[PDB]
């Protein structure tokens, strides 16, 4: 096998179900796996927060760790990436790249300049999908060239295509010892950075831990004790493939004899994911409001002060604050809880752009995903798919509902940690000796908060009723 190969590693963190590397080992004699830290490209293209970072770091070292256990490495470069492949091109004498294929208009945007590079250096330049459960393409050929835009007629298409793509076989020490990894010159330079070296705290303080070893672990541990999987931010950064974790699922259900429904409602949670995919690589401006063909264009409010109380955890209301103390410090909430947090910034509260929940959510969240991310944003604030506009989540009592003693507004919320449960989740109601004796002055201490919910969503009510009420073809796209 005559190739010599880099493998650039973007999404597709991981040796399992690894399309792309399994046919870069495939075709080649010697391969180098890389990593391009580009900060100049993330710069332009991503915004990214310091647990994001450390997860990534995380996920590369483990990466390393596996690929030296098979007898590779990976090689992580810190440059751009066009300089970096020209430079590394010449000093390993490739003659193909391979890349996975990734649906995001910046890593194809950095796909298409690979291949401009290849055309020009003599590499040839192999990409495979390991991110999507179905082949996209097939699924907007059976709707009539353009994405499904409800779940239902997703689902339909989906059941005239059959099953999802399977995954490819695990890597093995043979296919290293078939196609060398060899240890570059200078290999000190090729070290997975330490958070010192990207400006960033040392110590990672989220409860979750990068990379595939942990992503399978988690998977192998959720089908023990069995809330939901956690497994996001592993599909998000490729340590997990859905394809793997599908057919996993499918194998319960096989052995259940099909009467264990719990394994399929979970690839429904896999089949929304697609479902957003799908929409997103084929819909112009899908990550903006306009120019979006599927959006409602809503003229939101630029207040660049609410969005920064709620970026920060310092609206007033305990239930949204603690939610978002919790993304802030650990990069994960649960569905419900950003479904809270999303309303009340865009629709339900504040009428700020989900554009900018989405950019938050993007910098905060370990498992910020290009697609999911601006699908289920639009949704929470009605811009597109979710239609039940006159049902606004309560950010007092939703989360009394869930946890009346307020067990996790005094986890977070410190502060707030001997505010009797009354007041619990609407401090400002106590009286000032009331908040004396709670150790904790609203306004001072907690902030008031900042709006009023009755009027604030009485009055966005009919700001999209009347949206709705005009435009009502983009409404009706995604209903
Ligand atoms: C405003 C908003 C923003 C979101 N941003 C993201 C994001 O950036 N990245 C992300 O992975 N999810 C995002 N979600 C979807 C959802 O909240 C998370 O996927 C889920 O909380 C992850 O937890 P889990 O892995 O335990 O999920 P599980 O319930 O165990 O689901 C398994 C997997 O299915 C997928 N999935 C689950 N729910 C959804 C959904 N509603 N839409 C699409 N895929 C889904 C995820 O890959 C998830 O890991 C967002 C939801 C909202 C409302
Ligand atoms: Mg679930």
């Amino acid at each position: 096998m005559p190739h010599r190969t880099i493998h650039l590693f973007r999404k597709g963190l991981r040796l399992h179900d690894n399309p792309t590397l399994l046919a870069a080992l495939e075709s080649s004699e010697t391969i180098y796996p890389v990593y391009v830290l580009d900060r100049r490209f993330l710069a332009s293209a991503m915004h990214i927060g310091a647990l994001r970072w450390h997860f990534l770091l995380q996920s590369l070292e483990d990466l390393h760790k596996n690929l030296s256990r098979l007898g590779a490495r990976l090689l992580v470069i810190q440059g751009e990436y066009e300089s970096v492949l020209r430079d590394h091109v010449q000093k390993w004498n490739i003659t193909q790249v391979t890349l996975d294929a990734e649906m995001e208009p910046f890593y194809k945007e950095m796909e298409a300049n690979i291949r401009r590079l290849g055309a020009e250096l003599g590499f040839e330049v192999l990409s495979r999908v390991g991110h999507s459960l179905y082949d996209t393409k097939r699924i907007l050929d059976l709707n009539g060239g353009s994405p499904p835009l409800t779940y239902k007629r997703f689902l339909h298409i989906l059941s005239q295509l059959g099953d999802p793509e399977v995954p490819v076989r695990n890597l093995t020490a043979e296919d290293f010892q078939r196609c060398m990894s060899p240890e570059p010159g200078l290999a000190e330079r090729y070290r997975v950075p330490v958070p010192a070296d990207l400006e960033i705290p040392p110590q990672s303080l989220s409860p979750w831990t990068g990379g595939e070893t942990e992503g399978l672990r988690r998977l192998e541990q959720h089908l023990t004790d069995q809330s939901t999987t956690g497994l996001s931010p592993y599909f998000s950064m490729g340590c997990l493939s859905v394809r793997t974790f599908f057919q996993r699922l499918s194998n319960i259900y096989a052995q259940a004899k099909h009467h264990s429904l719990p394994p399929v409602s979970l690839q429904g949670q896999l089949l929304w994911r697609e479902f957003f995919y799908t929409v997103a690589s084929a819909t112009q401006n899908f990550t903006q409001m306009a120019g979006n063909p599927i959006c409602l264009q809503i003229h939101w409010d630029e207040d660049a002060e609410r969005l920064h109380k709620w970026k920060t955890a310092q609206t007033g209301f305990p239930w949204i604050d603690a939610i978002m103390t919790q993304l802030r410090q650990e990069g994960w909430i649960h569905h419900l809880a950003r479904h809270a947090v999303a309303c009340f910034l865009t629709r339900g509260d504040l009428w700020i752009s989900w554009e900018e929940g989405m950019k938050v959510f993007e910098e905060l969240l370990l498992d910020a995903d290009y697609s999911i991310n601006a699908g289920n944003w639009m949704w929470l604030s009605a811009s597109a798919f979710f239609h039940h506009y006159t049902r606004i989540f309560c950010p007092v009592r939703f989360g009394k509902r869930t946890d009346p003693e307020g067990q996790y507004i005094r986890k977070y919320l410190p502060v707030l940690k001997n505010f009797p449960t009354k007041y619990i989740y609407e401090p400002w109601t106590a009286s000032e000796e009331e908040q004396r004796q709670a150790g904790c002055i609203i306004g001072r201490d907690y902030p008031f908060p900042m709006v009023n919910h009755k009027e604030a969503s009485d009055r966005n009510l009919q700001l999209m009723r009347r949206v709705r009420e005009e435009q009502r073809g983009t409404a009706q796209l995604t209903r």
